[PDB]
């Protein structure tokens, strides 16, 4: 019986000088946010972990992170490098900025041959997020173009310290994603949640408006569709210094063409994460509270 794969986007964890960023032992036992994700993924029935990282911090990643999980669950590393491009394309001379989150996803294409989740490395998704996702992924074995995402409510994801950037979702009555677009600067300004769109117009959002927090469920055909769109991307923006190939962009394109459908899973879990440094004590407090309530042991790994 198949168990789904957890694919963790960890390529951003390095410093700019060949080392791993300082780890934050933020839970009451000194565990990291990533640790809570892995703990819950295991509990939810995920069968293996894949991390996309970069070679520049591989040594410390193996020393400080893989040692926590080895023997608890199978783990594998894949590597996001600038020169890992489709046959026929070369990396521009001046390019230094990584190609983007969906390029990072493409790095898992040979290692992942079953339904899989994609999540960020430093966001707290909550146990039920992993539960609904694992359950759905189990149903997707052998399918093409039938995906999912775990929806959160925008009003639960804001910061009192400044604006946040969220994948704002349009979802129809069948719980299917019809559109997703990254919006920056979302803030609750005296009672109402708003942002400004491309045309500088202010738009408001209901407290319960669905957003993506980059927790997705895919099948391996997703790698092939992504490669197709990556070629298009490189052709159009490959010579640009700061262009990026993002998951929401690709997903949006596939649903608009009808080649994919994405079910939005309305979890009861609540997200948290550190957007601004001032947000951190609140996250420390929430992990302490969940631990006192018995949701987690004091020490995870």
């Amino acid at each position: 019986a198949m168990k789904p794969t957890l694919f963790v986007l960890a390529a951003g964890m390095g410093s700019r000088y060949g080392s791993l960023k300082q780890l934050d032992g933020i839970g009451p036992g000194g565990d990291t946010i990533m640790d809570y994700s892995v703990y819950d993924a295991i509990r939810a029935g995920f069968g293996r972990l894949v991390f996309v990282i970069r070679h520049s911090f591989e040594k410390e990643f193996r020393e400080k992170i893989l040692t926590k999980y080895e023997g608890r669950i199978p783990v594998e590393l894949v590597f996001q490098e600038l020169d890992r491009l489709p046959e026929g394309f070369s990396c521009p001379e001046g390019r230094e900025k990584p190609w983007g989150t969906n390029h990072a996803v493409l790095m898992g294409r040979d290692a992942i041959r079953e339904p899989f989740a994609v999540i960020n490395a430093d966001d707290f998704y909550g146990r039920n997020g992993f539960e609904v996702l694992a359950r759905k992924l189990m149903t997707l074995e052998g399918k093409q173009g039938e995906y999912c995402m775990v929806g959160y409510r925008v009003g639960n994801t804001l910061s009192e310290s400044g604006g946040v950037s969220r994948g704002v979702c349009q979802v129809d009555e069948k719980h299917l994603l019809t559109g997703v677009v990254e919006r920056t600067g979302i803030e609750r300004t005296d009672g109402t949640i708003s942002f400004r769109d491309e045309t500088g117009k202010i738009c408001t959002l209901a407290e319960d408006a669905p957003v993506s927090m980059n927790m997705w469920g895919f099948t391996p055909d997703y790698f092939d569709y992504s490669e197709e769109l990556f070629i298009n991307f490189l052709n159009a923006h490959g010579q640009e210094p700061k262009s990026e190939f993002f998951i929401p962009f690709v997903v949006n394109d596939l649903i608009r063409s009808g080649r994919a459908s994405v079910e939005v899973l309305d979890t009861t879990a609540r997200w948290f994460g550190v957007t601004y440094s001032d947000d951190r004590p609140g996250v420390v407090a929430k992990l302490r509270e969940l631990t006192e309530a018995g949701e987690y042991p004091t020490k995870l790994f």
